[PDB]
């Protein structure tokens, strides 16, 4: 057993490894975002500078769950990060993050049970202090988006996404 | 009744002061390990530096506690603060204060779990942001260090020690 | 077609996809063998803070070969990033690290033949200025790393990972 | 014979008086395009600069081969410089500049076969180091300067010219 290792159950070790995988997972599927806005036939460098932050803040994401599983005394188990699974558009892309985001979210709310069915208040207050907030921020910001390339008349008009490019994105 | 008192359970406020005094025992326990570092015979001025900075920090958070039991209208009652239990080595105290960290870290468990069987949410929130993460790294860090001298060679090499003290804790 | 696309073979275009996994899979590695030396059952947080820079560096080598497809007019084709196949100690790590970093070398130079065989410069120059120099420098430094550990007395030295540690990685 | 003259094919010599005069062709079509978007029928100022930067730039290519030339114990043999050969639009005009380029870069990758022929590394190397990559990233631009426009409306669309103007080239 770790020296370390004090109110920290094995569920709660077993489900923070799946949690690092959906962040790494998030990261890659950001990076796939951001390089298809880099092709010469989308070419929208502000849609690519956003999802490349994002895909960096991920990995961060991360790395602060592999921190966390040391400082508790758990084991770190890694999976293979799956390509991600299917951009587009702009709003096609931010509409996707949207969802990827709702369920990382819903992945995190899940934790968050656990730890508090386990009794486990630093973990609780790590997923609220850490990821709970910044979720809700990212979830009200890609839904902002969202709406405006659709007011603005995307994915139809190049133009629309054009212009959310250089007036939000950049 | 005090004016400013609100949702906050005699229970919670006697627990509050057994903490104080708890953290009050901390800080001797540190301020003993500190001094004997400081001994002719032992010599090693980082570790000794190193406990009582410790120690201060101690004596800090016993006087937020006792800030905590007034800002909620509790009354503040003091014990004894008991002479430290039993330092041989820089390996066995660093052992001792970990053994130490775990001990005051079940005790602020005991009283997130008093706080949340009484619906205290400023209570539980008080412990998870002052005390819950401070402990984890606390206890982290203490077994970082133990685990270093063990792997140097301590408590028989007296080389491991001193230059574990010059590097790690210097 | 691209309209950007002149003189690049589709075979090219794939093995360059299949460097970019690559890339990604030795970042990946490094990042698992820097959060071992984080567990406080190891604890050596330069060898941590190594491979955690070495792990950046490499998404970094595939970012660029991202943009590299782009560029040229290719299509960027994700796959899964494999776990890491397989760290007992630092001087073991260090010679994982070795392996590794021969491996994507050869995977380089592969590369490099069938750019050449293809008749294309611009791949070639890119290779050789942004990867090959790369190469030859971490596997000189590793092997120098692997060298010093071993004349020091590791991997049952402990006080040689721990020196090692702050001299050399610090 | 030139005292310097070394592992200097008469060919390549040829050859680089050649390409002289196509990067000096290039530098005044793009001062004929810069020109036409300076008309009062037409007054699109960021174009206009953007074409004369780039005819500039292509002005800086030939001296920098005619210095090479000297470099090498070649002698600098020049002939006319043709007229552009045929701007309508923005769009037409970033896609006969994307055209241009695609030709350059052409006669580039042939030097180099040339040089690798005649085992002149030297030679491979200064077109590689100065032209091979200035040529990718410039086909690269204009194909995404191309796309926007597209995506936009142009070239029916004047309100799309207009603001790409302002917001892509300004
Ligand atoms: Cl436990
Ligand atoms: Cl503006
Ligand atoms: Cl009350
Ligand atoms: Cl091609
Ligand atoms: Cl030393
Ligand atoms: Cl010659
Ligand atoms: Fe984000
Ligand atoms: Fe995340
Ligand atoms: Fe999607
Ligand atoms: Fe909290
Ligand atoms: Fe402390
Ligand atoms: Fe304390
Ligand atoms: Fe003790
Ligand atoms: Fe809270
Ligand atoms: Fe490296
Ligand atoms: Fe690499
Ligand atoms: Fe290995
Ligand atoms: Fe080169
Ligand atoms: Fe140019
Ligand atoms: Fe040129
Ligand atoms: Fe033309
Ligand atoms: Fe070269
Ligand atoms: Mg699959
Ligand atoms: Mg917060
Ligand atoms: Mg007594
Ligand atoms: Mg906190
Ligand atoms: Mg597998
Ligand atoms: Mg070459
Ligand atoms: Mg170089
Ligand atoms: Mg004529
Ligand atoms: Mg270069």
């Amino acid at each position: 057993t770790s020296q370390v290792r004090q109110n920290y159950h094995q569920d709660s070790e077993a489900a923070i490894n799946r949690q690092i995988n959906l962040e790494l997972y998030a990261s890659y599927v950001y990076l796939s975002m951001s390089y298809y806005f880099d092709r010469d036939d989308v070419a929208l460098k502000n849609f690519a500078k956003y999802f490349l932050h994002q895909s960096h803040e991920e990995r961060e994401h991360a790395e602060k769950l592999m921190k966390l599983q040391n400082q508790r005394g758990g084991r770190i188990f890694l999976q293979d990060i799956k390509k991600p699974d299917c951009w587009e558009s702009g709003l096609n892309a931010m509409e996707c993050a949207l969802h990827l985001e709702k369920n990382v979210n819903q992945s995190l709310l899940e934790l968050h049970k656990l730890a508090t069915d386990k009794n486990d208040p630093h973990l609780c207050d790590f997923i609220e202090t850490h990821y709970l907030n910044e979720q809700v921020k990212a979830i009200k910001e890609l839904g902002d988006h969202v709406t405006n390339l659709r007011k603005m008349g995307a994915p139809e008009s190049g133009l629309a996404e054009y212009l959310f490019d250089k007036h939000t994105l950049g």
